[PDB]
């Protein structure tokens, strides 16, 4: 009934392993290839593992080694299923709700002063930020990139 689509249902980390759970609508995943692709499409990194159960998928990316034993480079990445077409993963609203349900008290107090839909969405996605310290700080934060109108992972490296 709906156009072929890929959705992200949940994002979480097990230390340096990034997991993305989701599902497709009107799209067989049997010959799918899930990748992170940067905004300019000059770099594509395949998932280290993909498990498919019917229309459900779970992707694992070992972010510490995706670049030939080094960490995923600083960039903005889309999650793409590369089949007959390239299907860019869409965020399921569940991800937004889960962020809201897990706000901490100080976060909740700041969130409650927000007045715009876009501000609320941006705030909630930013609570997913994951930071590694090795002093180099490596942060991975999801967002809706307004320019290309897509969910992305923003990877930023700081000293």
């Amino acid at each position: 009934m709906v156009k072929s689509k890929i959705y992200i249902d949940k994002i979480y980390w097990e230390r340096v392993q990034l997991f993305v759970e989701g599902h497709s609508e009107n799209l067989d995943l049997e010959d799918s290839n899930f990748v992170l692709r940067n905004l300019t499409e000059t770099r594509t990194m395949k998932a280290n593992d993909v498990k498919i159960d019917g229309n459900q998928f779970v992707c694992r990316f070992n972010v510490a080694i995706l670049d030939n034993g080094y960490y995923l480079p600083e960039d903005k990445y889309l999650l793409v299923n590369e089949q007959e077409l390239d299907y860019i993963a869409q965020l399921n609203p569940d991800v937004i709700n889960d962020a809201y349900q897990n706000l901490k008290p100080e976060q909740e107090e700041e969130y409650n002063e927000l007045e715009t839909q876009n501000g609320k969405i941006n705030f909630l996605l930013q609570t997913y930020l994951k930071e590694f310290r090795k002093k180099t700080v490596y942060t991975v934060t999801p967002e809706i990139s307004s320019d290309v109108n897509e969910f992305v992972l923003d990877v930023v490296v700081t000293t």
